[PDB]
């Protein structure tokens, strides 16, 4: 057990290994109570967020289970990963903090777009490493479910990481139409419908879908792609949805190529197999990764899956202390990272 030290910060009490040296806070609670720091260990800047009361009721009790799992997972170049978990305490009955240790990242992509006036290459190897690390994601049977710009993080090199901070740019102007409105028939591919907007906003500067709410949301959608054909109607079972759906005025597919003008018609195609109303026929993260836009980067050799995830616990109802233990447990089985660099 290393040596902690203890200091106030913004009305928050910290404690953390001597490791850790210059906590200072960033983003002003847009990310959590998170600090950059200073690793003596590989004198790299990091990232330390302690958990907001993590183990307040049985569902803190869990996000706080789930996050932790999810990010000892985590080992791929275009995800976000831990490079420490501790807390201060020294036994189980003692724990109540939770400290998590990541790269310290450079910038998102809402500060990014809001910014520049993205180049055509640029967006090809933005889109390449969402869709690498997704690729990676999905082969774990995990969801990302809210993929937008300030999830997702660039340094100086552009060198890209997917994230999800939690709770200006709604979730919604991002969230694929079957997940706005039914919740039962979705796949992996809620998340390609995300990256198509994403990649639209670059290519383009201007949000694809800035809806006010979910029916303003979903009109706007269809605009574009055009209402469900017969095809895609008897896939749903959701009745008011079907009504709904049914009793607009009908509206034709655009072609794409009338709307994103100008652009590399590689990404006018790509964008037509990213945003499609039916789940079933919408592009993959692989696949996605072999589409010609992509020659530059694209090698079916360096795109690695994942380890399989055990996700059995989602399905468990545990009392608080319960999922606080199986924590304790994840933080003192923690291996950490190879540091060489
Ligand atoms: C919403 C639920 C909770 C809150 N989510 C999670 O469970 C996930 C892990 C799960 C995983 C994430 C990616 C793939 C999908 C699932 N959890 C994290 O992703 C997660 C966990 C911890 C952190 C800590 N790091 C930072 O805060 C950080 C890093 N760079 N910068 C930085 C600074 C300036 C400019 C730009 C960036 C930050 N502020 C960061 C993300």
């Amino acid at each position: 057990r290393p040596t902690f030290y203890r200091q106030e910060l913004n009305k928050t009490i910290w404690e953390v290994p001597e490791r850790y040296q210059n906590l200072s806070p960033v983003g002003s609670g847009a990310y959590g109570s998170v600090c950059a720091a200073f690793d003596t260990k590989t004198g790299h800047r990091v990232a330390v967020k302690k958990l907001s009361r993590p183990f307040q009721s049985i569902i803190h009790a869990k996000r706080t289970y789930r996050e932790l799992r999810l990010l000892k997972h985590m080992k791929h170049e275009n995800v976000i990963g831990l490079l420490d978990v501790f807390t201060p305490a020294r036994s189980l009955e003692e724990f109540n903090d939770v400290y998590l240790v990541t790269h310290l990242m450079g910038a998102d992509l809402n500060n990014i777009v809001k910014c520049q006036k993205l180049t055509d290459d640029h967006v090809q190897f933005l889109i390449y490493q969402i869709l690498r690390g997704l690729k990676y994601i999905h082969s774990a049977d995990i969801i990302h479910r809210d993929l937008k710009p300030s999830n997702l993080a660039v340094n100086e090199d552009c060198e890209l990481k997917i994230l999800d901070f939690g709770l200006y740019v709604a979730t919604r102007w991002y969230r694929a139409p079957e997940i706005m409105l039914n919740w039962m028939h979705y796949n992996q591919t809620v998340d390609i419908w995300s990256v198509g907007c994403i990649m639209a906003e670059l290519l383009t500067g201007r949000t694809l879908f800035p809806g006010t709410d979910h029916i303003d949301q979903l009109k706007l959608i269809l605009r574009l792609v055009g209402t469900p054909g017969a095809e895609l109607l008897k896939k749903i079972s959701s009745e008011s949805a079907r009504n709904y759906i049914q009793s607009l005025a009908q509206m034709p597919k655009m072609n794409f190529a009338n709307v994103f003008i100008g652009a590399n018609p590689l990404a006018v195609d790509l964008l037509e197999k990213m945003l499609v109303l039916d789940s079933d026929k919408r592009i993959t993260a692989a696949q996605a990764l072999a589409h010609a836009y992509f020659a530059q980067y694209h090698d079916p050799d360096d795109e690695p899956v994942a380890d399989p995830y055990d996700q059995s616990f989602e399905s468990r109802d545990l009392l608080i202390d319960e999922w606080k233990s199986l924590t304790y447990d994840e933080v003192i089985s923690f291996v950490p990272p190879p540091l060489d660099q």
